């Protein structure tokens, strides 16, 4: 249990990478407020887990549900130790033409001035107290191109620029700030991410990146800060595009 | 002349470094629409330097607007080969606690929105030609902290991701895409500070200084430069020198 | 014991961060061979630590004393996870004209070419058993200039650039490889003054946590990265926010 | 003629990307200096472009020769404006297998103490005179992997690590140092079949003109910056592209 008696928020986490961080956060021994707005899925999972996980129906883009979800946690647990903001909607690989102004509006506010408020806001109870953890969900796509949206894309840069600002201004009071960018997180998907992954023999689920939070999260990282970890097996650290023609035509 | 016959579309380029680029832009033989909600500003610097140099109201918030630009260029040039998207609002370094949301969305509608937007319609027009440039104006805060507001810091790296996406999109039509990261760019006051602040010494970063490495980017002299935030920062984004002026400090 | 049954190399890991790292991988479990130069130190950690944890006395600089040590753990343990690649030497903040090429040669041996063959023959036995993790120390340096010495600098880019291809070619057959870039491990008052995480000094055993997360399954799709403990200091250059504030 | 007045040294400069870069800097106006180990392409190429290039024998692994090259040059012409540190062996994408110790160590000294040699001489000339320009060549390699050998890709970071704590050193006497990352300089084929940026084969001319760009005064205030040329090869892994696409 290496977050006994930790409060941590978790905001887009009734599925996905969200889920298993509050199962993996549970585990370990923290109070975990679930924040998201998919409420049959959040509220099931927190009945499920026990009394110290508990759902609140927030919009990140709503400043007033933000406020009300930290208020709360520092109203029942004392304060909030760890903000996982982990809210936000995906877009694949697609074209410049292909973008709406609406839609890139719309995401650009889920995933990115959500992360804002969620971050002003835990900043705001964690300052005085001198000590938490911030943590974004950026993507991959933040190290290489070629495997998520534009406006996606666009979004979870905005993220590791807010996460290395938060970084330096809250270092003045004990807090630190990270992101972890995962990558290519049911059997068409396996096949082809066997095919694509740089590292072979191991697939990436989101009980891994769970794992990789908890890191980030605990004080075995008590001394990390501003840091965009991606969890890719190398994927972003090679474009294998020449070699393959070497090897094609010899 | 380095881009003769070029058309190139500057938005926000009636004051600052989109202003620079513009005149330069000009000296050096290109054809430039100006596009910019300064329309005082924006319409005496496009008289005062000739036929090849245009003014048209332009916000770029308003898709609307953005497609009538590049569709009016394209209707008097014949096409338009650099787009200098240059738009934006400042803001110096700040607290998260002062960031409000209103104003938060308002400048990401400027920055990063209008970025896309200029993005989406010159891409229109350049793929079909299969030529073509794109330049944004990002920031030295996309590569070190404590040098803008948060907010500006998200919008900046936003474009630098938009940047590289369609540097990949945008390579299988011949076409390029770049960022220019400037830093440095009362007056005296400010003068001080920077030669205080930088790391290069003997050298004062000024807006035309910023105009010229666009005119790189945008040139054939970077006809296979693609991808890249170039820094325009002495060496400012390079160092900590926290640690060796506490060593230097008490020793 | 994130590590049981794990069999591990630790090269100079008779002091500092490599020592610390022993003493971890102990604890949890991990079968743990010693490569130093330093006999004395290496020595009696080993026999201070238990059976699992053996001395072996390997200049990085000779193939030779590298390709027995990776040998004689594979013939006593039966094969290696874990290769810690942690044998350098440092240097301060410097100047250019302080660069002796001799010195420079000689650093760049320990640091970069031993990395090399730490990593040529901890693949040779790890590839045809189609698992490992190669970790290697570079330095925040890595990352931003003035906090080491020129000849140092380069020496830990080049450990990068290393892992990165070694991340590309050893991904093929299950390998992982990582760095870990660690900045300040009368010295706490400078670290007090200088890092950007306030209340919080960075030791040794810290960095002996992070390369225990890189080399464990919890990590296991954790590869090609270079993993900065620094607190931030990379991350900013203050120099603007004081001249603002000093003046005003 | 954006250089007219100044003084140029090129290691490396009577093959390849260093004798297209001397080229262009004849063209416009700067007095250069070849130092090469090619004796005979380096002196014929000197005497083909008139007085104001000059070719001088210069092993860059020797320090005394690197002593001599910037002593005469500042005999000669009364100063060192541009060091191009040009020298270097290349290597194509091999295996961690394929690394043999001396060849490490002889590939280790022409790319990266030979950079060192070259670095500290021109600075040595440059400091009194308070301006100057460094650049080294790079590759493309420093930013992506898989396209260049391990030995030649850790001596390419290496590199990119000198230049950086160069900028910081060397700016607080007006020194800027910089260095470019050119990528694919039958085998155009193989390039119109990898670049990522279509309808455009690189050569080494353009390296020359983006050297010609940061030698001169259009980047006065450019330093710290490796600078790629590789048509965007480096900002993509197309692979998850190529599955997706190839079932839809």
């Amino acid at each position: 249990r290496r977050l006994e008696g930790k409060v941590a928020i978790v905001t887009g986490g009734a599925s996905g990478i969200g889920a298993s961080t509050v199962r993996l956060f549970h585990d370990h021994g923290a109070k975990v407020v679930i924040a998201d707005i998919q409420d049959d899925l959040g509220q099931t999972l927190a009945d499920r887990l026990g009394r110290n996980i508990s759902y609140t129906h927030c919009d990140v883009t709503d400043e007033d549900q933000v406020r009300a979800l930290v208020d709360a946690a520092v109203a029942k647990h004392g304060g909030v130790d760890i903000m996982f903001s982990n809210a936000g909607i995906v877009e694949g690989p697609n074209s410049i033409f292909d973008v709406d102004k609406d839609e890139l509006e719309r995401l650009m506010g889920i995933n990115l001035v959500g992360a804002f408020l969620a971050a002003k806001h835990a900043a705001r109870v964690m300052v005085p107290a001198k000590k938490g953890c911030i943590i974004f969900t950026a993507s991959a796509c933040t190290e290489i191109a070629g495997i998520a949206g534009h406006s996606y894309t666009a979004s979870k840069y905005g993220i590791v620029g807010l996460m290395k600002s938060l970084a330096v201004e809250l270092g003045s009071h004990g807090i630190r700030a990270n992101c972890v960018s995962p990558f290519g997180v049911k059997l068409m998907f396996e096949g082809i991410m066997s095919k694509v992954g740089n590292l072979k023999g191991k697939i990436l689920t989101a009980e891994d990146v769970a794992v990789t939070v908890l890191y980030l999260a605990s004080e075995e990282a008590s001394y990390v800060s501003g840091v965009n970890l991606l969890v890719d097996g190398g994927y972003t650290v090679v474009n294998p595009t020449f070699i393959n023609v070497i090897t094609a035509g010899q």
